């Protein structure tokens, strides 16, 4: 029905405020024009309110009765390549990153993080890359929201084929239809994906592909979160797939849909 952080309610009924960033809005207004522009919600601009700055967005769940949806972070990398360099010559310690690193693996800090109780941020996304399934499969479940107002960030740790695979099984709740319908769009995805002008010129870092479907068997998908998805310097181009080596800007984004697409696939043949 409705989503109602940076989100807030708007005036005008199927549609929802996010706090404006210069990066994402920079990227919708491109996408609006883009072979992607079906595959992302409607950007309809910018918008003032408390005087503040607020993008005009197509409420995804607007189509939907009691919608689940379920959040899944799209890279093999999470973190710009900049934060890499800020962290070797002028690192900001994290004192919360380390407590929630700590909470998972008590051995994952260093001597010297133990020391600091602090992390950099590059250093805490890595790990978290690494426990999950982001660093092996290119993707990372980050959250699910059910019909019955029920909502789950506890996939900290969810990193094997098998373990994602049961939480989808638990998330379509058997509906062949509703399963279906989320790989047809997966595909239509991954094809748009592969022609996009604006997808070959940028690094795709830190967006999620959301799934939303309800108990009538409705069922989208779409690419969100563009607040670190960056422009690639003189005309160069990424192939979404090949590893990730400082310098090249790579982010496995079509690698993680790769295997997404075989996991839904793999599940929908059990
Ligand atoms: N256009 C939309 N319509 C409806 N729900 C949306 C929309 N965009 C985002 N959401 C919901 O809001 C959540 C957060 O979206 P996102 O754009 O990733 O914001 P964020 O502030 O970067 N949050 P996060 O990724 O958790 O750090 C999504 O997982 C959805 O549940
Ligand atoms: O999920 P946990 O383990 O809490 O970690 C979050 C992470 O999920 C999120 O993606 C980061 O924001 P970003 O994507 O804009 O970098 C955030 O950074 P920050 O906003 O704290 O700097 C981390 O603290
Ligand atoms: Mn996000």
């Amino acid at each position: 029905g409705s989503h109602m952080g940076s989100f807030k309610a708007a005036g005008t009924s199927g549609l929802i405020l996010k706090r404006c960033s210069e990066p994402e809005r920079y990227c919708l207004a491109r996408l609006m024009a883009d072979a992607l522009r079906g595959c992302v919600p409607a950007f309809h601009g910018v918008v003032e309110r408390d005087g503040e700055s607020y993008l005009q967005l197509q409420d995804l769940l607007d189509g939907f009765d009691g919608p689940c949806v379920l959040d899944c972070k799209m890279g093999v990398r999470t973190y710009l390549e900049e934060e890499l360099t800020k962290a070797r010559e002028r690192p900001k310690l994290r004192k919360d990153m380390y407590k929630k690193m700590l909470a998972v693996d008590p051995e994952a800090p260093t001597e010297e993080e133990h020391a600091q109780r602090a992390v950099t941020k590059p250093r805490y996304m890595q790990w978290r890359e690494g426990i999950s399934s982001s660093t092996t499969l290119g993707f990372r479940i980050e959250g699910i929201k059910k019909a019955d107002g029920s909502c789950s960030t506890d996939f900290k740790t969810t990193r094997s084929r098998e373990q994602v695979l049961r939480v989808f099984e638990e998330f379509v709740q058997g509906d062949e239809e509703v399963l279906r319908r989320y790989l047809n769009r997966l595909q239509q995805i991954r094809d748009t994906l592969e022609v996009s002008e604006f997808f070959r010129r940028h690094e795709v870092i830190g967006s999620s592909l959301l799934f939303v479907h309800d108990h009538c068997h409705r069922a989208g998908v779409w690419l969100i979160d563009f607040g670190k998805t960056t422009p690639l310097p003189d005309g160069q181009i990424l192939d979404h797939r090949r590893p990730w080596e400082e310098g090249n800007r790579e982010d496995g984004y079509l690698l993680g849909l790769d295997n997404l697409i075989g996991i839904l696939a793999s599940l929908a043949e059990r």
